[PDB]
């Protein structure tokens, strides 16, 4: 070992990944409704798995960052439920919801990733660095409450936001 050459290691990684996020930033500049969102990230998922990804929810404009943090979140959910979850199976499926909420006067952004008729979700099933990055990104970018739960019945991952212009424009 090494550690100034590890440290070294980690900044050109991190830095490799920068440049593959402001590709993405300049792509999506003007942002996205969460529909075109989920809808583009999840297409190569619906060629091989068709009628097994469903998405339902509110058209609601989201910004340039949150578009950017939430393709790359969803590309990712959907390549692990192909090799751990709902998609390594023939019936599992996938169950994407999002919906405009209220506490008593408050209006949140709620949003759910469910995985249900996939294999059992072992035990030990515990996130490595880079989804626990990822889901610190997304998170960080629409200042949420984020929940992710290894349910042996299927991955659950939770999200609720407050209502902000910088995050949904045009509210
Ligand atoms: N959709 C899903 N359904 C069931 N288990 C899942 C899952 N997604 C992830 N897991 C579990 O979480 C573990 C950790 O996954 P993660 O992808 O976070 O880190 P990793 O670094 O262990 C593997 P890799 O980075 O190659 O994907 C996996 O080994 C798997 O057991």
């Amino acid at each position: 070992y090494d550690p100034e050459q590890a440290n070294r290691l980690f900044s050109e990684r991190l830095r490799a990944l920068s440049q593959a996020h402001d590709m993405l930033l300049k792509e999506n500049w003007a942002g996205a409704t969460i529909q075109q969102i989920c809808a583009t990230a999840l297409a190569p998922f619906n060629s091989t798995f068709a009628n097994r990804i469903h998405m339902s929810g509110p058209h609601l404009l989201v910004s340039d960052r949150v578009t950017v943090a939430l393709s790359l979140a969803f590309y990712e959910l959907a390549t692990n439920a192909v090799k751990y979850g709902a998609l390594s199976n023939e019936k599992g499926v996938i169950n994407i919801t999002w919906a405009i909420m209220e506490d008593k006067g408050e209006k949140k952004f709620h949003m759910r990733w469910a995985e249900s008729r996939g294999p059992e979700v072992m035990q030990p099933a515990r996130r490595g660095f880079g989804q626990r990055l990822l889901h610190s990104v997304l998170a960080e970018e629409l200042k949420a409450k984020c929940d992710v739960e290894f349910a042996a019945s299927g991955l659950l991952i939770d999200v609720l936001a407050p209502i902000t212009p910088e995050v949904f424009p045009g509210m």
